């Protein structure tokens, strides 16, 4: 079981939640932005199997939120390679699992939760499991 350096995160759009929250190993940490369509974008600095992504969210034991996985070696053309919703029943890195495919980029795309419009992950970590 591998899991990657993250070397550097990104977003479409932040609150003062700041994308680099979600790889500080804090879950009182999160990212957050406003709006279904927002996404964040991990990089692992070479491209590696992947075929793991786990998320930890914000208020994950009381509401459920929408999302996408994406990946591949160019951020502009990734690869859709999982959608659901989050469980509602946990704070913890919650996992979900795809087909091994190779990416040096993994985005999570958000599409609101149950409770409001926003988007809020408190720990990301990516995975050849
Ligand atoms: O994921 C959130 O629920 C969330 C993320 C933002 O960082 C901010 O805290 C946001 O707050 C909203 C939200 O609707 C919340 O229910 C409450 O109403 O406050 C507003 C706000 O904009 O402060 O919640
Ligand atoms: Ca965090
Ligand atoms: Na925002």
């Amino acid at each position: 079981h591998m899991q990657y350096d993250i070397v550097a995160v990104t977003a479409s759009a932040h609150d003062g939640n700041l994308p680099e929250n979600t790889i500080d190993g804090n879950l009182s940490t999160r990212w957050s932005a406003n709006g279904s369509g927002q996404y964040i974008t991990f990089d692992l600095g070479s491209a590696k199997t992947v075929n793991q992504v786990k998320a930890a969210w914000y208020n994950g034991d009381s509401r459920t939120s929408g999302f996408s996985i994406s990946l591949g070696s160019d951020p502009a053309s990734l690869t859709e390679v999982y959608s659901g919703t989050s469980s509602g029943q946990t704070n913890a890195l919650e996992s979900y699992s795809f087909t091994a495919t190779t990416a040096r980029y993994i985005r999570i795309t958000g599409f609101g939760n149950s409770s409001n419009t926003w988007n809020s992950i408190t720990e990301v970590a990516i995975f050849h499991a």
